[PDB]
């Protein structure tokens, strides 16, 4: 095959991503377009960014491998969070023509070093907060496409739960109105480790109504063969009597070494088993760190379960470290589910809920919004969250499936509201951070002769400067904030007190005072891999397709 | 693949919808035109839109797109009324225009939303026919293609029978006169699970004078086998001295692993065999309230769980005595008693007083519609009429002609009233014009959004159009070019009868659409036109 | 697949119709060209009309669209009559153009109400030839492509059997000469409701010496198989005595419901099946209509077989009503034919042909030509008429099959002329039709106004008095009619005493004095068909090929 090196490379690089540019922003604004995408012998007509984004196709193989390292980033690998894709894309456009403007590796090292210090504000500047405060409504209301219905009901599960984070499922119903199921059920991170110790022996939802389960810390492999067999062994021969089937054998990961041993095991003993069920299971869970080592503590104390760091202190049990519980457990492939709680064991779960809260209590108030703290936040609510199963419903059956993903769209943005946080929207928390960092590098005295070198008699702090405007102009162009003269220009006066539109109304305010919001964690992380997505893109000079 | 974007994506929509109007207007009119669609070997020639729109294919990919977006929301989804694709068409064409002329998120607002109030008044100025109304007749008399005999009897079928909707059924007679067969009796939505419960064990029509329904709401499988076991044996051993055979347990789905266990119950009871016909047998229904319905009418308890038929009592078990017909397309009830005709007619009530209480857009709406689906399956008359004829091509020709009447009343009552000949719409458009301008409060704003922008002006000469296809080339645009609306046409509107050529008003003629059909044309065809205006992207890929 | 509309589909549809028009009408006259049709590796040469119609075919699929149109309906739907293709065609072209001339809705419906009364002139000038008239020999002479010897043979088969008419059959011979065989039978009109109730269970020719029919006159469904259980089950049991087997079940229509329970009533008693046939036949009859329930009591005198109306009246049955049959018949997928009829019931056929014969002689002489009567006239001739059987011979193999075909024209030409009429031929009906319908109503002075107005003023009248003439002209041209000027012209005097040419003999005179008739049938159905094609062609202004 063929090989592209030179100004041919950077020729083809600059089509696609001109090319991509435009299909994507056009979805933006008031005068947002629309797109209509084929899809086998039907049509589909939408304006969501990420939808357009996964469906670009190029002709050329050299254009189509360009479009897999702009597009695909934030589109095949971004599961979890599906907004601020086009956001990325737009900013990758816009920092890629400061690294062509600004060439050289010396200028590069300084670029990235700004960019970084503006990220660093942003992370700062965001407010967290409350489950009680109003806010809520306004995020909700511009996530639901202005629904006055929808934007109420969700707005009002978060509020009228003060105390506990709900975890909400969604399904298909059968009626024109919507019904709610409300459960007092948790929701734990720990899920099979083969499919063959499920009920059937396929991977399937095994419903329990009794456990005796176990907590280990190590990663299990070959080494723990051994350590296995003398650990099940001794609790099914010595413990019988004080022991409710299944075990289960809780911990970081179990390797197929480990996992074809306990299948053993259990063929060992025939007579325990009971309508198919296996009565041992090993679960893992997805964590890893010393960080990851206290949400296995969070699972001991929710199942009464002992913890332990060896394999072989299974050996060496007795009645008052052996406690079966006899509840109800839906244990799953993706996640278990525990659901009946007695008011014994709830009392166990809340002083151990009050124990993490007392030590967010005695720190300091800039550790309070560090990684540490809201992970040990992260730990109450799986400890205190509550099941809750909405069945949507409506005229047809295309206008339910729809509703669907409208309200998975609003729970998906007050959850990463609550956890994150919030920002002024309108494409004004970046013009606040840019020009807030320029500002605090240049008034500093101490470190104003370097950083008037680097940036300010550059231009590259000035060149940065027009960057962040980008979003305020495609949001609120063709309207009445750009209708005195050409272009409107920000001053000192407007980070202050911010200038929008909103479009719904009609009128001209402070995004703080009409409620115009965005999540934290995607305007933050459309910067960074923006960012990096720019770089390589600009210093790209050869493609091989063979 | 390509990827389309600009000026040449608005370049190819307008193109498509172009061709699209064309070839599905020339249908319309006094000089209707006719399309030669080619079906295989075959040649199949008509003058139905409908039929025109379905069958329009694109070579270019492209091209293809487009019009999966303009004919099949009016041609593939719509199932239930074939009526009103023609009208839909012309008015996204319409539409179209008129959101390009008008170009801005600004403008845009403000047309939708006058639009929108054209609607409302629609739906005011329907006119919701009542049963014992003479105005059937004139509707009968039209589509009947001028028949004085036909449109006389089904209209007085309708109209003896003032407080039950009758279902007619078309059957090839015998003799030169008609028959008819008047029967007090129901059609119920159940079925046959399996051939083998019908009498002969062959799929056929088992006759009944009593029997003892259960209705269950879940869908029945292989996980439900042992429930049904439990279920059945309790009741032919507990609960036998109150018990009319046979018991039918009637259901959403039974699926073929549940059918075979109820089989072998049926084996497991000898005794209970009556001339071959099984005591028990599984009924199934293609909409939760419709059961609901199903469980009243033959005095059944309403169960979610087959688990349930365990826990119950001389209380909750019913069997009725009166006259069942079960079939492997529908069941057909006969004998109602009046002690059972008391419980229909009171939970009749129950869902027409949940209608009383809806607002005046949701009574259009899927919900109302449905709810008045379930009022006249459960007051509902069948009537079985015989045509007859000279020949044999002359009564098969009658039946169609039959059938086409019953079709038109049906929808007449059902749906509404509404002056035909592109009426209706001019007098929407012209009186919310006049309602706002008149209306001192928001003459301000409303001179401003719609008059002194030329909306309210572009938007009298759209209504128009359906008034002009119908109506050119014959003596109302005689006396100058173009024929020009005024004040005094809205209170005596003018048009022509095309059967017998003459000029009246479409109240005096009898040329009259259904409510519905007209409504939902304006509402789809504003949605359909928006999204062709505000695209400019096309993905191939 | 592409769409045409507007200028270019009356393009194609005029060049289509021209193209057919000029092959099928150059067939036509003593100058009558050849055809010369490929099929396979073979060579058919043809002067036939419906032959060369049913083969033309087109490369341009719009073009074959458009072909389906104007040859298929006198083509593929015309099984039962093969003459008037030509004639079809011919007419169809002609008022294209006529529809074409004058447009717009007012004029087309003053157009078809014309022509309609022109259909009205048609059908009262048709001549009812009867069986002893000579006239017979010139419509044979004519069919035969001027044959002496076979005109001569099939006329006096009809003009010897004075009283009944013979049903004639033709088969493929072994001598040089051909060879008759009369036969005292008869056709009836029912045939196999099912295939499994003829010998072998597959739809064959089951022969039978001996029956006890039943005719029922109610069309037979889902709702009847009660009643048909109880009615077999009534006669196997009660009246077995005086019952010969099988039992027939002639009616109107057997539905697939009430068919299957029959066929398990056949297997509930055994013991009356001989050598596999069935004991119980059900049989169809297609008629419909209360004009049509009198051809069942036709069925019913034929085989001594009682009149019932209902299916229940099966039960209530008697010796006195219950008659077994000791004859012979042939059951057959298409029709039944009887052969053996006693001495005693002929007295009960001919007394019952008689009382039909008396209702015709008390009649008004306009209500003879109506349906009522012709209908009551083939009622007659079906309970009194023949088989005979003609084993056709010749020289070679291709010289008796074509010989075959040469007999088929002449029995079909000689049938319709006696049981439909006679016209003078040489495209000399319609002319006279024509300058009938214009001269009546312009001299009826109450209408005279009107008429006016609408044809006469208009140019209608006139336009179509030129294209009545379209046939004469055809056969006639390059003749001694068209030799003392450029054309012939008619004239007032000629409606009285018609001119033609005998092209056999040469020479000039009137077709009643010279003898050249055609079949009324042909001629009108022609003018029907011709009408409403003429008027899909001219109003079509989409094709659709996708």
């Amino acid at each position: 095959t063929l090989l592209v090196h030179g100004k041919d490379a950077q020729g083809i690089i600059k089509q696609v991503l001109s090319e991509v540019y435009d299909a994507v922003t056009s979805t933006m604004g008031p005068n947002g377009q629309l797109v209509m995408i084929k899809n086998g012998v039907s049509t589909k007509t939408t304006k969501d960014g990420v939808t357009v984004a996964r469906s670009i196709r190029f002709a050329d193989e050299a254009h189509e491998l360009v479009n897999r390292v702009i597009t695909e980033p934030a589109t095949k690998t971004d599961e979890e969070c599906g907004d601020g894709t086009t956001t990325t894309i737009m900013l990758t456009h816009a920092l890629y023509h400061l690294f062509k403007d600004f060439p050289g590796f010396q200028h590069h090292r300084n670029i990235e070093d700004l960019v970084e210090r503006v990220i660093q504000r942003l992370e700062s500047m965001a407010i967290r907060v409350e489950v009680d405060d109003p806010r809520l409504y306004q995020v909700a209301l511009t996530s639901s496409n202005q629904d006055e219905k929808l934007a109420r009901l969700v707005s009002e599960l978060y509020a009228n739960n003060k105390g506990s984070y709900p975890d909400i499922e969604l399904k298909e119903g059968v009626n024109f109105e919507d019904q709610i199921e409300q459960t007092t059920g948790r929701t734990i991170r720990m899920f099979y480790a083969n499919p063959w110790f499920a009920k059937g022996h396929q991977g399937g939802v095994t419903e329990l109504t009794g456990f005796t389960a176990f907590v280990i810390d190590r990663r299990i492999d070959k080494e723990d063969t051994q350590k296995l067999i003398d650990g099940v062994n001794h609790l099914v021969k010595t413990h019988k009597q004080h022991l409710a089937l299944p075990i289960l054998l809780i911990a970081r990961s179990f390797e197929e070494a480990a996992n074809s041993t306990l299948m053993q095991l259990n063929a060992a003993h025939p007579t325990l088993v009971e309508d198919g069920r296996p009565w041992l299971i090993p679960l893992s869970t997805p964590v890893g760190g010393a960080i990851g080592t206290s949400e296995l503590q969070d699972i001991a104390v929710m199942l009464n379960a002992p913890m332990l760091s060896d394999v072989a202190d299974l050996t060496k049990l007795d009645t008052h470290s052996i406690n079966g519980q006899h509840g109800q457990l839906e244990l799953g492939g993706n996640r278990s589910i525990l659901k009946s709680t007695t008011p014994k064991d709830e009392d166990r779960i809340e002083q151990h809920a009050r124990g993490i809260e007392e030590l967010l209590e005695g720190f300091s108030l800039s550790d309070k919004f560090s990684v540490r703290a809201r992970y040990n936040e992260r730990r109450i609510r799986t400890l205190r969250g509550k099941l809750i199963t909405i069945s949507v419903g409506g005229e047809t059956y295309s206008e339910v499936k729809e509703r669907v993903d409208r309200y998975e769209d609003v729970v998906k943005a007050i959850r990463s509201a609550l956890e994150n946080g919030i920002l002024p929207g309108g494409g004004v928390s970046l013009v606040k951070a840019v020009f807030g960092t320029i500002k605090e590098g240049l008034e500093d005295k101490d470190q104003s002769a370097e950083f008037a070198k680097r940036y300010i008699n550059s231009g590259i702090a000035n060149e940065l400067m027009r960057l962040s405007t980008i979003q305020h102009k495609l949001l609120f162009k063709d309207t009445a904030l750009y209708k005195e003269n050409g272009s409107f220009h920000f001053n000192d006066d407007w980070l202050n007190t911010p200038t929008v539109m909103n479009l719904a109304t009609g009128e001209i305010g402070t995004p703080e005072g009409l409620g115009i919001y965005d999540t934290a964690y995607a305007s933050i992380t459309a910067l960074k891999g923006g960012l990096q997505t720019a770089k390589i893109l600009a210093t790209t000079k050869t493609l091989i397709l063979g």
